[PDB]
């Protein structure tokens, strides 16, 4: 678990983030293909996050799913951080989105049981997550999903609401519920092409969230309709449990995975 620069060789951007930019990279030794996320102590300490991402390597140390990305280890230099990652060919499920517009039933079907499997080996271990989007979605060589970022991860303003629950925007006490929320938010964005709260603002889509409001285009089927409307309840106690969703008759029909 000792590394240091000099045994990566680094290739071309994968992408260009908030604190850093993340590259291709090979273990010089092995010859390993990996992906190598560089962070600036700069934009860190700055913003007063350098005890989180503590806690969120240490984390996402111990966790090993086929559905959830790894991390090998880490290090630090001078003024960088460097995390050690899988690297996913296939890209983020954001790029895949715009390139095509919309999923069908099927690939949709299949994403979110993939996502209720990881969930609920989280959930064993009192693991959670604040939000789930598309742009921290990365696809395997065989197209299989897999969650790269916890974000606040148990074991003014800078954010989004787009993605985040009622209960958490209003100050309440969250439990796992959360995650069903984001099923919700996400079988929507899957099928629709854009996430159901959107607006222009973010005063706006603060009342829609808290609110409730979404409307479903003509072409959304009435099966889609009833999981979608089960998972966004005000309520948190309303929502199912995970193995009820992988139950869903129109999950077990359009799904390609077991449960
Ligand atoms: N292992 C990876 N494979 C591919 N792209 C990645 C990987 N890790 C991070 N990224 C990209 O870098 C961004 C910053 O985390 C992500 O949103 C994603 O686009």
């Amino acid at each position: 678990r000792q590394w240091a620069l000099e045994d990566f060789e680094i290739g071309r951007p994968l992408g260009k983030g908030k604190f850093g930019n993340v590259y291709l990279a090979r273990e010089k030794q092995s010859k390993f293909i990996l992906a190598l996320k560089v962070l600036f102590k700069a934009q860190l300490e700055k913003a007063g996050v350098e005890h989180q991402l503590r806690r969120e390597v240490e984390i996402q140390s111990h966790l090993r799913h086929p559905n959830i990305l790894r991390l090998y280890g880490y290090f630090h230099d001078a003024t960088r951080v460097y995390l050690i990652l899988e690297y996913a060919p296939l890209g983020t499920v954001y790029r895949e989105l715009q390139k095509l517009s919309k999923f069908d039933e099927q690939r949709t079907a299949t994403y979110i049981t993939e996502l209720a499997n990881a969930l609920s080996y989280c959930h064993s271990k009192r693991v959670i997550r604040r939000d789930i989007k598309p742009e921290n979605l990365l696809l395997g060589s065989a197209g299989e999903l897999k969650i790269a970022d916890f974000g606040w991860s148990v074991h003014t303003l800078c954010g989004t609401l787009d993605y985040l629950p009622p209960e958490m925007i209003e100050g309440r006490m969250h439990d796992e519920k959360v995650d069903l929320w984001s099923l919700g938010v996400l079988c929507y964005e899957f099928l629709v092409g854009k996430p159901p709260f959107e607006a222009n603002t973010y005063q706006e889509t603060y009342k829609r969230i808290s609110r409730v409001e979404f409307t479903f285009p003509d072409f959304v089927t009435e099966g889609a309709r009833d999981l979608i409307s089960r998972l966004l309840k005000h309520n948190p106690s309303q929502r199912p449990m995970l193995r009820e969703v992988l139950e869903h008759p129109w999950i077990t029909a359009n799904s390609s995975k077991p449960s």
